[PDB]
């Protein structure tokens, strides 16, 4: 019992690690992307452009 | 066994909250990519000038 409740535990735990993978990642993916790229690109068309 | 897997599962709610540090540690990333990249214009103005 004292095993397979704490599996269970264990299972949950994972999944909830597992789903928060997907927003974590994503969550560094996002940082820069929507952020520095086209910012800089027009402070390159601003300094250049 | 199973008290070790009681210890098995408690280091599983840190590791899916080790998930959660992802989330605060690395998508809490993006001001360093905001603020170091929305941050020539002001300055580009004494270049239009």
């Amino acid at each position: 019992t004292d095993d397979l409740y704490e599996v269970a535990e264990a299972t949950y735990e994972a999944d909830s690690s597992l789903e928060a993978f997907q927003t974590a990642l994503d969550g560094v993916n996002t940082a820069i992307d929507d952020v520095a790229v086209s910012t800089l690109q027009t402070e390159i068309e601003e300094l250049t452009g």
